[PDB]
């Protein structure tokens, strides 16, 4: 005859989980959370800054077994990384709510090992949507919450009354790293894009609509003629872009994104950020007081992502990306004294197999590294010529 | 299917806004929330703390447009001031609840702009009812909630389930600036009053009942023998004061004003020196063990207001207060070394028009002023003369 | 139509209070709350820590009236303390709720006196149960929630919403003394069982399973192959201790009590710790993959308690403790430059009286200490021998 959130949670519980890291740039220690994404798999998400750099993490159910899991994606725009338990046994997975229809009145409940102390679950309510600026460069559409968050809590759950994932918890406003009210959490539709591509790839092949731009205030509005104080303002699209062949011109005011009304500039590169290349979308214009509906398909582009580093952890050196199909990967450019380059490393390269193994993409390279070899034989291909490049 | 406080905001949040302030005392910025108490007249309520020594004001909707607002009222007290959007088009008001009516166990939500984050919404409960002493030369009778507060919200809603305002959230115990589960909030019953009048005149006409008094613990009800632990001790009446003409004595016991108990002779104060001079109201009383009833009709008094700093922003000098009906705004007292008085204002002198507009209290000379002339050409009269004091 | 917590706190507020204390070790003054357990006796519960090392204790209801309130008994492993109202007149005491019955999706409200403010509801959910490892050495089994809880919290309320209480708030993990979202309360079967003890004989007398143990983690259950994550993991059984004669052998894995699952070692310490001397229980056992059942009977020990400065408060010196059935308070171990030693306090010492009135137990004798007597004349036995300690 008592309402509460026991019942949901004996359901969901299960599929949060708490994570140790060790690691290296200097040794440390740290720890988070993380969300079960597909217990066959042992697919598991949280914050790319808790695993990040990580030699060495381990999962631990609430049922207190713990498990070794390896990396097998990790996107530090979004700050969204996916971990996969190594040898999964009867684990639980969240099932994911469709993000887009939170609204603000809503309720919360946040799951995680805020200092380590264990699973541990507070609630609120849905405070705001669409905040961002946190990191100016990172892609961000963050759920705001007022429900406890504090250090341990990253990576962790943040789900509906109906125990349905809506986020993932990231980050809190907080001077004196104390929780005051206000947290912020990846939205999930986010986490389903995002992470599905890493599952298929390795890294997250982001694609852009070309257009520079600019959140559209009062003040500028008005400049501009513009019956709209919020929305994305489009400053200039680029030369041979998916907007330009689309039709968007400058002085244009984007104020929907597939039917879905954009809260602002911000959004709307986090929106189609998270998108993978080819999508089909159609945005809602708005130029000289005229409403305007235009169809684009995102293209590629030059995302700077997964760094030598991301894979070799600690071999500084040359960016890396995959290359068209699974064809490998390709080695985006070498800087100088960059360790990666001081083994033979240049830019153009195509690392096509390591250790007599096929090498697609970043995710079975990560595989073969993950065996932890002694020597890691690289079989790449400079120009018309196949050559080996050995490492230890 | 799922409870919500969505549906409630979606109607109640427009009336919410954020701050933000420009003044000099030195150059500052300052920002905060307000509140939309009347659509048609873009009437704006906030605490007196925020927009205090503002050069500039600029409110911002939640819906994105900002518009320019010019101060009213504003009472140091109680910290109530209001303010007024310049050009006011399509607004929604807040509905206001009887604070009277909350109990403890009542839920809230609290709206406004913590760190100038934008509209955030957080929840929590009534605390307790009738907090003072935070700042013991004020007017005080605060509503405590556990609702996140943080820096921005002052200003900001407190509102019931239903979305009616309880009270306007003023401030927060709390060491290091970072909410603790500790916020205070002026009710709304206060702000219903202090407010009307300031629309009606530009200041608040203070009444009195003419007691010494003092907070009645249970020590003093012993050595008083007075079965009861809590009310208003009338340690003396003034002669030829309401409470004098209405037959109360020292050392009698206010238990309630107007059927409604008194949680404290800080609440008593709190309560009638939020009324209106006039206001017929009635004292619950317990003389010697036995109730009494009296009838008292609240009358002029000495109060400390709006000093010629309020209306001029920056010209230190003489306090100033309306003067009997419509007749002009007086000057109270003049100092010696302060900048008004150095301009030929002197004490006694009833400023009864300004650049060839007629001033019939506090509230018009600011609506001169708010024009903001290069020369301000005050009408006075000193004595059985018209003089004319100038300005730049 | 509103719902509120306003219903179930008008019957359940009175019984909470706020506890003012004055004490030396140096003068000091604290502030905590209390949970009234017995409105005829007036018994209030409380943190021990709020409480000791207190000269004078005065309680305050929420209706305003002042009480003085004298010490019964106080366990610092546990950290509770009871104290009793002198004179209570119309008192209302909280009726218990059956805290094993806990789920952590449980709703919550905490009350009691934050900062001396006043009586003070927040609320909240249970955000995890069993929480130990605060004070490694006292007995801890956490019920951990995310209503506000501040300083002067402790010692007040943790309700359901039926307000029952289901323990009494203690401690905060909370760096930069603020709450931030993480509370602690010892549950209430614990409080019901450490507290009718006090009444009863001035302190607990702790019974002991005679087991020496350990958190059964993953690792450690790999190990010693058991199917089993989490429990108490038994190193060796004490020679002719309780768990010796009931068959349980090291090696084992103790996984319930009394039909209830068991999170670990520290509960387990925490559960039969806090049960008396002789009680009757069952331990659930798991030794080489078969699953057992024992029946024990909790024996004697060698429990450190009450010093001869809990009763004397400054008289440092042996060890105090009842003995046997009401034979009298008996001195465990005298130091040597303590002062207690220092009025011919000498170990083995059996005080059988005080000042003409009989010493059954250490409740009785700090009753005769309770009048406050010039000269404390002591009637204990030596050997065969009665002998008078003089006291001032």
């Amino acid at each position: 005859q008592m309402p509460s959130l026991a019942p949901m949670l004996e359901k969901v519980m299960p599929s949060v989980v708490s994570i140790n890291v060790e690691g290296s740039t200097q040794k440390f220690m740290a720890l988070g959370s993380g969300v079960i994404i597909d217990a066959d798999k042992g697919y598991v998400v949280t914050n790319n800054h808790v695993v990040d750099n990580a030699t060495v993490i381990k999962v631990q159910l609430s049922d207190g077994r713990k498990f070794d899991a390896k990396m097998v994606g990790k996107d530090p725009r979004s700050d969204i990384a996916l971990i996969q338990i190594q040898n999964p046994k009867n684990l639980t997975a969240i099932k994911m709510a469709d993000s887009d229809a939170l609204r603000v009145g809503d309720y919360t409940v946040a799951i995680g090992n805020p200092f380590g102390l264990g699973e541990t679950v507070t609630s609120g309510i849905v405070s705001a949507l669409g905040r961002s600026g946190l990191n100016a460069e990172n892609y961000e559409n963050f759920i705001q919450t007022d429900a406890a968050i504090n250090r341990g809590n990253a990576g962790g759950a943040l789900v509906n009354l109906n125990g349905e994932l809506i986020g993932i918890n990231t980050a809190i406003l907080a001077p004196d790293g104390g929780n005051i009210g206000i947290g912020f959490a990846i939205p999930s539709n986010m986490v389903k894009n995002l992470t599905s591509q890493m599952v298929e790839y390795g890294q997250v092949k982001r694609g852009e609509l070309g257009i520079m731009g600019t959140e559209l205030n009062s003040e500028l509005a008005k400049a501009m003629k513009v019956d709209a104080q919020r929305g994305a303002f489009v400053s200039q699209v680029l030369p041979n872009s998916s907007a330009a062949k689309a039709g968007i011109k400058a002085g244009d005011v984007i104020t929907s994104l597939n039917g879905k009304p954009i809260s602002s500039f911000a959004a709307l590169r986090a929106q189609v950020g998270t998108m993978p290349v080819g999508s089909k979308l159609t945005l809602g214009l708005l130029r000289d007081g005229k409403q305007v509906n235009v169809n684009l398909e995102l293209q590629q582009s030059s995302q700077n992502q997964v760094d030598s580093s991301s894979i070799f952890n600690g071999i500084e050196g040359a960016e890396m990306s995959n290359k068209g199909k699974d064809q490998g990967v390709v080695v985006n450019n070498v800087k100088t004294g960059t360790p990666a380059a001081q083994i033979g490393l240049k830019k153009g390269d195509v690392i096509i197999g390591a250790n007599q193994q096929a090498v697609k993409n970043i995710a079975e390279l990560r595989k073969v590294l993950d065996s932890k070899p002694s020597v890691l034989a690289l079989n790449i291909q400079r120009g018309d010529s196949t050559i080996y490049l050995l490492m230890q």
